[PDB]
């Protein structure tokens, strides 16, 4: 049994660890540096931010990951989606479930018209996970991000509600 | 023995659980997403908001639900009513008790002239529970809400004090 | 042994209970709805309010009630008096003692020239308890309040210092 | 032609003068002392106070008086009414018009159930003005106010909507 | 030539005049009382309120009215519409132009799915002006408002984008 | 024609001058140093201070002086009175009129039971001006103040309301 | 062994009790009403108030009373003195010691030129305690205070440093 | 002679006009609604925002347009570029000059590694103006925006510094 | 005719001119750098600072200098004195008048017991002006200050009230 | 006649223009972008900043330039010096005078022990102006700044008080 | 083994004890009165005050005293020094160690040019302890302080870095 | 196993110790004085400061040191690097690992173009530890700092990314 539940202050500890792991943040072009105090101040800052919906992917025993619908625009009705499953719990398909539930939330609850995401071109794993759900590559932004000491190309992929 | 009491800060932990259940919030067109900190900040924000009266529905042993009189207008003397009995305690008549007690509170204490509510046209259970108390359908707002990925119609039902006590 | 002391923050919980009992509040035309947080914010708000003196009525064992000198005007030298003894401790004469001590505080310490009160015209018990101390009815405000789904009249009663010393 | 219009900051000057006249304030048990700065701070303080409705009685040429519905309670549905016409403009029936318009506002707009007022027992003028409109004496509060160096009795009068 | 533009702080002087006219506010169940300072503080308060879009209706020479899209919900994708053309400029078709431009703004720019409004059941002028644009009566809320000392019913009318552009 | 009115912010400039004249302040044991900005901040500070009533004494043409009812205590019902007529307008009897009107304000409007004042034992002019109105010396505080490089004694004088009406 | 020590937040509990005793406050014309919260807010308010010096009179075992040098004026170099010994500990001369130490503080530390006090004319006890230390009656303010339902005369007494 | 300067508060009025023209905003997928007060508050809000560089495009006589380097990221070293020339001054080549100067600012002063932009797939004029400077289409985001009552696709175009120096 | 009056906000423009003259600030070991805004913020900061009494020295026609009693300690009853007469008005005896008036103010109004000052050991002009009034050298602080790129000694001079008036 | 005077709010207009000129800011590695509002907020922010001393170089008629002693450290007793003369007024030796006066201020008034500065290696003009006053090159920081689309080397030069 | 370390908030309890001892504060002309809350607020106030360096003097087992470098001026490069060793730990040479360590801190870390102090002319113990380290009497300020009900003279002593290390 | 992590508030205590050791700070020209409260306020102050990246150097068991990338400039793309390994854990090579990991962070994550540092010319150990990683001396700032009662020269050393990848 797996579920998605709103992010809570009490969970920031977990979110702290993830945000300070190099391997995880790198694949998503993030910086693996964030004090718990800064994370808590950011949680408080965006407490009423209706452009974001940060969730927690939880299995039958503990929290396993995070999934975020960010840049939620209510005029164009689209939003970016980000998924991060801790490598400790990779091996059990949590990413696909979290992705499906996040898509269902964005379309059926937030009434979004389109979802999009940026994925490292070399991250064929996540690329295939996304393609399985109906996401189609719409762009190839070359040298759009800098990580591991090099500029990396990123696929801009997306999915329309009409296609879902 | 059942009662309604004022919603307390200490009760938010329960309300939180209800505000994140998809099945519960859906029937009320709400969004099943709210951090405990957000709920607390909102409680603090509306602490002195006289347009709201959020009661907790409690039974002989523990809390069971929440009934709220919101959008209380004191010029037109009307307010919206919302009921949410946790499914764990469903089928015990708590909904009817809480709804009737809230009607009495609105008419006899708040001196309201009219009460109204929006109910999904498919929730015949709630429509019947409301009709039993005297609420009559006054409108059908088609595609008025959006839930479960579809636009849902809503009966605007209401009850007048004159119809409730003559 | 009975006494009156100043209302303390730590006492608010007791007050909270009283402020949510419909039976206690209705006779005083108040609304039986108040979260503990709202009561605490109100206590902090009026902490320096010199127009109010809220005393706790305590018996030999525990707190039994509340008395209040509100709307204290220092130019006209008068103030409204309110008393509430929890029904659990009713029938033991606490209300008369609290009324006497509050009158003494108003006249001898606050240097008030007059005390007044509103009492439901049907509440003959409180009316006689007040008349015993010399409070005389000076007005009949018809339909002055709304409670229990009906408009209620109220006696405006009062006692001058010149009548208290005579 | 006479009218009632919401009180404005720009009118406080007038309200200042009235509030510092002994003869006027005395009949209404008020204190004839108020700096313009204090009056402006009080106007700002009660800007969003929904328990009050302060108006201005204006004739065909200038402002003549003030009329206030205060202590507006929306549970018991009643409020106190106060009227003050500057003596310069006494002689033309402005008080009766202002009173009638204030009653109409309280009953037909604020949906009030009862209106009440305190009037000095010796103020037979205002007493008769009020009795003409249907107000009935409900109480005689003796020595309820102190002015001109003596305690004065005050009639508590009122009018129900059913009677109006 | 007629246009709708964003409401500006400098325009409040006009809005003030409209917010204190009994005849205008009555048909919209509003209260004809608002100090210029209150209106300014409210404008400042809702400056960043994305649930509102308050347009001023202007003609070839001067301002004539105000049309507002309020209660903009971005989940259910619906909003309420309100029109007020000053009587001085009535009978010139400004109301129809402003209403149609506001409908277009809501459907084509705000990406709204439905528009609705409350109209007094006696204001057949406004009911007809709204029916001409495609609005259909979806409800009759009896005694829903209180104005001119009487409880007034209100037609809940609405228009769907699907019905407006297919 | 002479009058007393409430102290206004616009009057502070006048006050400023008086508050920087050594001759005027020394007799009242004050310090002749006060920037206009400090006086304005003090006026704003005590704007809502109900313990003080600062009146301007105005003649037929211009402002001539200041009178003050300070340390107004509403439990003991007394207050200190202070008067200062600019030497430019001295000798015309303004001080006696201001004293009489201030006493009348304290007794008849503020409902004071007693008025008191401090006056330099050498200032026989002010002493006689006070004794004319019924103020009687109740104390001689020796070396109570320090001015002009010397410790100065002061008469504590006062007048009861019972003596003022008799 | 007796001592005087600066008033501390931790001692306000004691100061609370004293301030709510009718018999004690009455003799000093104070009002026997004060919540602990108000007392703490007042302590915080006057934390940096250099016009006051509030002490605590402590014996060999516990706190017994309070003594305050208030209205400290540094131009005229004088201040009012107030002493309150809890009746429980009356019987042991704590008031005389506290008074002497407060006088020594005012004169030798604060460099005051004169000390004064108000004492109820009927309080012959405190009057004699003060006269023993050299205080001389300088005034009789009749009906200066109101307590126990009556106006009471108060002796204004004082002591110069030159006389001490 | 044409130039680019920093956006000043005094310029906001001009911006205001541009930000309320439907024709100008629709092509950039913006909403043509913004009170002057909101624009001023936004200018003050982002005054210290180092992620944005908003320049005014000025000609020999007056201000003609705006250019903007927004979403400036200093880790990945890229930023979005936006340009708007008022239609009154269109056809004179101002847009190309502004684009060139903004690219030069981004690459030579901000040390950016890449610039990118969104442009409506139908706006062939802007597309060619961008392609002239070396911006190459890297993506086609279908139904990425909503304007004029229709979902619109957008080319994601961009230019690297290595292509600009080569 | 010469006088000393309280320093006013409006006077800062003059003080500014003096606070940026190297020759003036040097003899007083101050730094000849201070923006008008800094001077204004400092005036506002010390507005209620009772440890300072900053007088402006004025003549028959215009302002000429500034004399200040700073570091006013009310336990030890001593304060430092500083004089600055603008060179334009030098050689007219303004310094002696201002210094003597300040001494009188300190001893006779502030009730100070001792006055002191630091003076450069080379400024024999100031040393003599101070000795003429009774100030006696009590210390020689070598290399106590740093000005004109060199460490300068300073005479600590002082005057007792007992020595000034016996 | 030339002088240096403290920077004033009223002068920020001038400072605005200079700060938005590309040629000037480039030689000093600054960014030629600054709104007048931002400049005023920065002036207010550093109003009490004792680590800075910003002056204005003024000739017989108008303001000509700016000179700043920044990063004033009072432990190590050193500070950076920056000079900017508007090109309109280049041709009259204002830079040398401003530099000399700033050095005199830093050493003789601020009691500094050492002054230092960064100058573009290609800016032989300013380099020689500085060398004339006794400044000696202590370092060559290669690619220390980025301007005009290229990394530029900067001479770190300085002057001790003992050498001055 | 002895050391000096920065004063910590947790250390205030000790400092409090020293700030209320008459014998200790007297020799330093301080007032033996300070609530723990006042001391804490002052510590918080001067938390970022670079003019002060308050060290605690600790021994092998526990805290023993406090040594402070105050009035640190960074233009003239001088500061005042104050030592207070609790009498319980007197006669063990802690004063000399702390004073010498503070001198070293001022000259070698803070880069001060001169150190000075005020000492009661009767405290020959402290005068000798200071002379042993090189401090030389530079002034005699008579009646400069007031303690134990008498005006006390004070030696202004000081030490130059040039005299300490040549 | 050794690692670098982000500096946490809970780590400040460790930092506090290091920041009060004269031996550790002197080599980095810092002052060995800092209360824990000041360090906490500084951590909170720079919490959102993107110009700094303060890492803790941790070994297999406990925290051993600190490394810092400060003065991070994103236009010129450079930053200063600082390292401090507590002497207790010196000699185990932690400093070289921390330096390498910090350089990697600056170049590969922050995208820095150059790193630089100041090191005491006598600290040959740190100089060689830096030269091993490719840092080359670019300047000799003589008498650039003041510590241990003497002015000290410092090597300005640095490493480009082009040299790090080559």
């Amino acid at each position: 049994a797996m579920k998605l539940r709103a992010l809570e202050y009490s969970d920031l500890l977990f979110v702290h660890e993830l945000n300070n792991e190099y391997s995880i943040m790198s694949y998503w072009f993030e910086e693996p540096y964030e004090s718990l105090t800064e994370l808590q101040h950011l949680f408080d800052k965006h407490l009423l931010d209706e452009s974001e919906r940060r969730f927690i992917v939880e299995d039958e025993n503990q929290v396993v990951g995070i999934v975020e619908l960010v840049e939620i625009n209510y005029i164009h009705r689209n939003c970016e989606i980000q998924i991060i499953i801790k490598p400790e719990f990779s091996g059990k398909g949590y990413a696909k479930f979290a992705f499906e539930k996040a898509i269902i939330y964005a379309f059926n609850i937030l009434n979004m018209h389109k979802i999009y995401l940026y994925v490292d071109a070399d991250n064929k794993k996540a690329i295939h996970i996304y393609e399985s759900q109906g996401f189609k590559t719409e762009g190839l932004l070359k040298e759009q991000f800098y990580t591991k000491g090099k500029y990396k190309d990123a696929y801009f992929m997306s999915l329309l509600k009409s296609e879902y």
